[PDB]
């Protein structure tokens, strides 16, 4: 599938992608405000993501640090990035169909649009001001609103017994962006489109 990957925040955004052992196309790449990066992803890929990071500091040699979903600390990311980032997500050509969503299971940085290019299925979005409303425990120091799991670190939050619930963390998000996992067991809010499919994905979406 084809990704265009559309900056319209009034930031800069370096955009990342990645299915967490390896980069997708050119892995990460700087988006100043009103840039676009189409890549291209592999069909029948499982487990990609892409998401924004903010604030980088690159050298010559694409080393340095974001102050949001840093790749080990590299312009072209080959593996996935630190929280808080909102998450674009999706599973290709499993046995014919695309499977794509949003997540704040790893926290949120930027509002997020994450649209198929046909008619055959809907897109999601996640655009609220989590930023804004993040409660003081979740706060990213810099920018953006963390994940309870990253912040606390406890079975109640990350999931790890294979069970849990809705929290008021969760449930922080989950108000904010329905559309969107809240934790790691919440109802899927997965999007079903056809194999043929390509996306869009666009930071700080307006229409």
């Amino acid at each position: 599938a084809t990704f265009e990957i559309v900056n319209r925040c009034s930031y800069t955004v370096w955009a990342a992608a990645s299915k967490g052992d390896a980069a997708l196309d050119a892995g990460g790449r700087q988006l100043n405000s009103g840039e676009s990066w189409t890549i291209n992803v592999e069909p029948g890929t499982n487990g990609g993501k892409i998401w924004a990071r903010t604030d980088c500091y690159f050298d010559d040699s694409g080393s340095g640090i974001c102050k949001t979903g840093d790749c080990g600390g590299l312009l072209r990311c080959k593996r996935f990035g630190r929280p808080p980032t909102t998450l674009a997500e999706f599973s290709l050509n499993q046995y014919g169909k695309d499977y794509i969503d949003i997540s704040n299971i790893k926290g949120f940085n930027v509002p997020m649009d994450f649209s198929p290019t046909t008619r055959g299925c809907r897109g999601v979005r996640c655009a609220a001001d989590i930023v804004g409303q993040c409660p003081a425990k979740l706060k990213a120091p810099g920018g953006g609103c963390n994940d309870a799991c990253t912040v606390f670190q406890t079975s109640e939050y990350c999931c790890t017994t294979g069970k849990c619930g809705p929290t008021e963390y969760s449930r922080f998000f989950k108000r904010l962006c329905p559309d969107a996992f809240s934790y790691v067991l919440d109802k899927p809010t997965t999007v079903t489109c056809p194999g043929s499919s390509n996306y869009r994905v666009t930071f700080c979406p307006t229409a």
